[PDB]
């Protein structure tokens, strides 16, 4: 895999990802809540025209990022065993390999203990995130053509699409060509 490095639009968020060749099909990130850089990264204000969904019917990020962290408190054992949930944190981290501002989540399928407590999501290529954004109403783009990203999330090889200099590689030669990219900026590694 890889670790990456999202910079803050408005601090730097890293994520651990086992396929840093879908970077162009990252349109949100999450953090455990428990995340050290939640507090710092959660907005005074919600953005005008939020969708409901995302605010928990909190009425500032604050608010809801505490009712939520509270809530999630009272699911036991079989509530982690077994629907996706979350808050957004009204702000926006910027995507390393395209520019664009994401916007960033916590939810507790990103859990803090393990990796660097966050990822970079991918609805796109991963079901979790799929799942999420499903839910939410957040961008579910394709990066590796071979399955059909209307039914669900496409897991396997493929091409390359609608990722700029990574367009036609296989995912194999995109993953070495993207961590390449991502080491020759400073803004991420390899790692086992
Ligand atoms: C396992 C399949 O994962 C993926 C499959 C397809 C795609 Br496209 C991707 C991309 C976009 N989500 O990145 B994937 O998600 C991260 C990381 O890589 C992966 C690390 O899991 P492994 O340590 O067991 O290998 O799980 C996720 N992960 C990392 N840290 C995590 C945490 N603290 N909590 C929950 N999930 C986490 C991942």
């Amino acid at each position: 895999g890889a670790v990456a490095l999202f910079s803050a639009r408005a601090v730097d968020i890293e994520v651990f990802t086992t396929r840093p060749d879908t970077l162009f099909g990252a349109t949100y990130l999450v953090l455990a809540p428990e995340h050290d850089l939640v507090d710092e990264l959660v907005a005074a204000s919600w953005p005008a025209g939020v969708n409901p969904l995302w605010t928990y019917g909190g009425g500032t990020p604050g608010e809801a990022i505490a009712a939520y962290r509270r809530a999630i408190a009272a699911k036991s054992d079989l509530e982690r065993q077994e629907e996706k949930t979350g808050v957004f944190l009204g702000s926006y981290a910027i995507n390393p390999a395209n520019g664009e501002p994401v916007p960033i989540f916590i939810a507790d399928y990103v859990l803090a203990g393990y990796g660097t407590g966050a990822i970079m999501a991918v609805p796109g290529h991963d079901q979790r995130d799929w799942d999420f954004a499903r839910a939410f109403g957040l961008p579910i783009v394709e990066v590796i053509a071979g399955g059909n990203i209307s039914e669900s999330a496409y897991t396997g090889d493929g091409i390359l699409v609608n990722s700029d200099y990574l367009n036609g590689m296989s995912v194999p030669a995109a993953k070495r060509a993207i961590v390449d990219r991502l080491e020759s900026a400073g803004r991420g590694r390899a790692r086992i």
